[PDB]
Parts: structure tokens; sequence; C-alpha cells
């Protein structure tokens, strides 16, 4: 109801956001931005920006240094994520040519070496990597699951895959000849891969335990430590490895973490930055650029050491006010686990105070010291915010992640079951709320399906409700990424599915979801809503228009996240 709800939701949508992709046009930094009421691309050569593409795009290729084109990705489906790929003259902004050799897919990953545009796509039938050149399309490799390409040197591609039990393999191809060699490690997975001059791969591999820089020799496969010229790195001992790169000038920049928050590395050598997390790192004009956000910082463009902005969107002193407070608590879990849990305190909730568990998606991601929207909005229409970081989250060792693999809807949701009873006992919650998109809609539906009683009411986003209908609808990707998550088991696929225990919910429910999603398909949630209407269940539903999984307008932001602030300060009127 209330109009200041509105504002608020539409302000925090407002501010502009942005993520730094590289350098291109000789020396000028190519920027994508969620501005100007949506997702953008925009070059910044110290002043005023200039924008590259013409209808709103997804994302960008990753150019390789200075190159005088961009390739923008676009979804040309509604919403349903089959792209399609346009370059862009950086001489001349605006001007738009089609990739027409590359017919519509879901576009993963891709790079640009000016002469060659090598990335991963998924079709119904299968996940491949491509190289599209002066000569045509040519299909690499079929990969096994999601595959991203990371790097290309000289005739060298490394990138990083999905391909089975949730571990994360390294993979190698050549941009000439095609081909496939996948490189697993026993002891982990790896996060980022950079190729170096001497022709191998440099890369992050992330451990039960700390996370470490290795280098893998291609030809046969040899993985050994690398050594860095300054020893803050190794005495930092990140249990995350964000990003790696070469710089121009043969410097290795490296952003690794801990807890939640990153640092920045040159040859090992840490580099001051803004609190909070930073995203790639390049040299522009010689000097060191990064993206940084923080839960109280939108994603910002900066300058290191110094952290002055280069591109902001400056957020409200008063909705910054709004955010009284945050801190990280580790919850105690059912069995013995310590849920690394991020907490944000609304100025405008009393103590103790409706709280809502806000449950993040993947589930391979994380609640960290980063600007969460949903989480601003929460606060500033009054909620204190719960975000955990249930087994499956990234961000704390191989272990604490894999530990979901074959277990949905069961370990994890323990977790999040826990952080709601944390927020009760410690004093912070008089009244619980549930709420998550994609993985975390999830769990909403877990949660009052298999918790009842537990929380007061939920919200659930761009939802899965069914694997099994769910896996029937997906495309290559998905299906493996399927397989993976439920070990392969129909029991499992069906038992930990929520259509299959709509009978026990018993608290309010509000469905948001956008009609043309491709991830989580929404056919199987118009049956959930039969059950609930069959079964007399209380429940509100909001379907977006010409819309799917990823966002990329104001407007579509607006539509998603404003009937869930609304359902929850009606639900507390009570
Ligand atoms: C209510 C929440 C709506 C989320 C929809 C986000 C659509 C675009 O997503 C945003 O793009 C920016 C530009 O690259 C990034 O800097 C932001 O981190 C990212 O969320």
């Amino acid at each position: 109801e209330f109009s200041r709800i509105v504002r608020d939701v539409e302000r925090l949508i407002a501010v502009e956001k942005y993520s730094l992709q590289g350098v291109v046009d000789g020396d000028k930094l190519l920027v994508v931005g969620f501005s100007e009421g949506s997702v953008n691309a925009y070059l910044y050569d110290g002043g005023e920006t200039v924008k590259l593409n013409r209808e709103p795009i997804n994302s960008v290729l990753d150019p390789h240094y200075g190159v005088g084109r961009v390739i923008l990705v676009r979804d040309v489906s509604k919403g349903a994520e089959q792209h399609a790929l346009f370059k862009v003259n950086t001489s001349r902004p605006g001007e738009e040519q089609r990739l027409e050799a590359v017919k519509p897919m879901r576009i993963l990953s891709g790079v640009d070496t000016g002469e060659a545009v090598v990335f991963t796509g998924a079709t119904e039938d299968r996940v491949a990597l491509y190289a599209l050149d002066g000569g045509g399309l040519r299909e690499l490799a079929r990969l096994p699951g999601f595959g991203f390409v990371s790097d290309i040197r000289g005739d060298l591609i490394a990138g990083l895959g999905f391909f089975g039990g949730g571990r994360v393999s390294l993979f190698t191809s050549n941009l000439s000849s095609g081909g496939l060699r996948v490189f697993d490690s026993g002891e982990g997975s790896f996060s980022s891969a950079s190729i170096s001059p001497g022709m191998k791969v440099t890369a992050g591999l992330e451990t039960a335990r700390e996370a470490r820089l290795v280098t893998v020799d291609p030809r046969d496969g040899s993985v050994e430590d690398l050594e860095l010229p300054s020893k803050d790195f190794s005495s930092y001992r990140p249990t995350a490895i964000t990003w790696l790169g070469y710089l121009p000038d043969g410097r290795l920049a490296v952003v690794a973490r801990r807890e939640g928050r990153s640092a920045v590395f040159i040859d090992g050598e840490r580099v001051e930055a803004p609190q909070g997390n930073h995203g790639r790192v390049v040299l522009w004009r010689g000097k060191l650029v990064t993206s940084h956000t923080s839960l109280s910082t939108p994603p910002r463009i900066v300058s290191l050491p110094s952290g002055e902005p280069l591109l902001e969107g400056g957020l409200p002193e008063d909705l910054r006010r709004s955010i009284a407070g945050s801190r990280l608590v580790w919850v105690e879990s059912f069995d013995g686990s310590r849920v690394p849990t991020y907490v944000l305190e609304s100025g405008r909730a009393p103590t103790p105070g409706p709280t809502v568990v806000l449950v993040h998606g993947g589930p391979f991601a994380e609640d960290s010291d980063s600007w969460d929207t949903f989480a601003a909005s929460l606060a500033a229409a009054g909620f204190h915010v719960v975000m955990p970081n249930y087994r499956g989250s990234t961000g704390y060792g191989e272990e604490w992640r894999l530990k979901i693999i074959g277990d949905p809807c069961g370990g994890e949701l323990e977790d999040v079951s826990a952080a709601a009873r944390w927020a009760r006992e410690s004093g912070l919650a008089s009244e619980l709320y549930i709420m998550g998109y994609s993985y975390g809609g999830y769990m909403t539906l877990c949660a009052l399906t298999m918790k009842p009683g537990l929380f007061k009411a939920g919200v659930a986003g761009a939802s899965v409700v069914d694997w099994e209908e769910m896996y029937e609808l997906s495309d290559a990707a998905f299906r493996n990424f399927i397989e993976q998550l439920t070990g392969g088991s129909r029991e499992i696929m069906r038992s930990r599915s929520p259509i299959n225990h709509v009978d026990r919910i018993k608290e309010p429910l509000a469905l948001i979801h956008p009609q043309n999603d491709s991830r989580t398909p929404l056919k199987p949630l118009l049956r959930l809503m039969g059950e609930l209407l069959a079964r007399g269940k209380t429940f509100e539903a909001h379907i977006i228009p010409d819309a799917g999984h990823a966002i990329n307008t104001m407007e579509d932001a607006v539509k998603i996240l404003l009937p869930a602030v609304f359902f929850l300060a009606t639900q507390r009127e009570r």
C-alpha cells in the first residue's frame, strides 16, 4: 500500500549500478551500467559516459585490452534468454551489426580477441564451446555441462566447467583446431584462470581449507603451486579466489576473499581498496581500477589505492540511514556446523522487531558484504534482514559448498531454519518471515511445506516447485545442473519438490514469477497455484509480462520487488 514503500523501492532500484568489463577503443574503460532505466554498455574516459548499444542488453563479452569493438549479448526472446550477439565498432557508438552466423541460444560466457569471438552456449541438446572468426562459426567442443570461457592467449583457450558432482574443472581448447582437455583436481575446484606468458594456466584452486594459486601445464596436466614476488597474498590466507588476470604490463592481479570481504593483490602485494567486495582489476592509463560494492554501497567503479570513484550512483543519505547496522554472525546449525550469516538491522524497526530471513539464490552463491537491493528495500521498509550462507554457498571452502550435492531441501534448509531460530533467540526478531528468489524461492517453498509454523509468511520469487517438470522443460545446461544437484535420483527429484507436500502449507504465501523464465519455468508454478486453490490454501501471485530470470529494466525490477514488500508490510499489520 504505502506510497512511501513505493518511492523507496523505486529510488533504491533507480540508483545507478556499474560493473567493470575491461579496456577498449585504445584506452577507454568499458563498463556495463544499470542506468537510465535499464542495462546498457558504456565507454568511460574521464568525463562523460558514452552509450554503445541501442536497446537494452544483458551483458558484453570480455574484450581483449584495447580492441576497437564490443560484442553485446542481448536476449531476443522477451526474457527466455535465447540471446543474439551484436557488435559495435567503438568508433561508431550506437551502430549495431548482428552476428547472424550465431543462431539464438543461451549464451553463457565469451571473450573477444578482436579477430575472433569465443563463447560457450547452451541449446536444447548440448552445451558447447564456439569460435566465430573471419571464416565463420565453428563448434570447438561439446561440454558436459555449464562451462565458461576464462581467457585466450595466442591459440590457447582456457575456461572453467561444472562438469560433475558440483566440482569445477579447468578446460582448454585450441582456437584453430578445437578439441577439449579437462583438468580436474582431487583437492577441490578451480575458480578462476588466466593464461601466462609461458602459455600455462594460472588458476585459483579452492580446497576444503584455504584457496591457493597454482600453475597447470596444459600439455601434461601437471600442477604446481605458484609463488609470487610479494608474500602479502599468501599470508592473507584467502578462502576463495574471485578473479585473477594478467595486466598489460605483465603483472598478475588477484582478487581473493574471506568471510564476505575481498582484497586486491598485484604480484602478491596488497593494494589498499574500499572495504567490501571487488571485481576485476584493470590497468587504465597506467592506473589501477576496479569495481567496488558493500552492503551500503551500490556497485561502483573506483581507482586504487585512493578509492576515489570514477563512476558511482549515489545512495541518498536517507536510504543509507535506514540501514542502522550490519553484522556477521555464526549461526549454530542442527549438526553443529556454523552458518556464516550477514545481518542488517533496520533503523526503521524496533528491537526485537519484524525480521526477514532473505535466502540467496544459486545455490552456488553467497551473501557477502556486497550491495543487495532486496535487503536494502526491506530495511527501508522496516524489517531487519538475516542472510545465511547455508551449505552449498560459495565463499567458505569446497567442503561447505559441496554438502548440498544430492541433498536439496535437506541440510541447507536446516541452516535456513537455524538462522530463523538464531534471529529469535538472539533478541533481534519479534516475528519472522522468509523471502527468496531463484534457489531462494525454492527455499521459501521448502520452508513452508516442511517447516510449517516456523515463519509467519513466505515470499517465493522465480522459484523451483518441482524438479521433475522443470527438468523436462530444461535445456542441456539446466538438465545437467539438476542431475548434479539431485545426484541423478528420481526419488530425490520427487521427494524434495514442494509440489508434493502442498497439504502441509499453513502460512500465507506470495508467488512472484516472470512469465518467460527459462531457468525456473512458470508452468510448474501454475500447477502449484492449482493445488493451493483446490486445497483451500491462502495465497497471492504476481506474474510479470515479457520478462524472464535476468531482469534488465528498472521497471521490471519494480514489478518483481514491489509486490514482495507490499505483501510483507500487509502481513506485518497481522
Ligand atoms: C529488485 C532487484 C532487481 C535486480 C535486477 C538487476 C538487473 C541488472 O543487474 C545489475 O547490473 C549492474 C550493471 O552491471 C550491476 O552492477 C549490478 O550489481 C546488477 O544487479
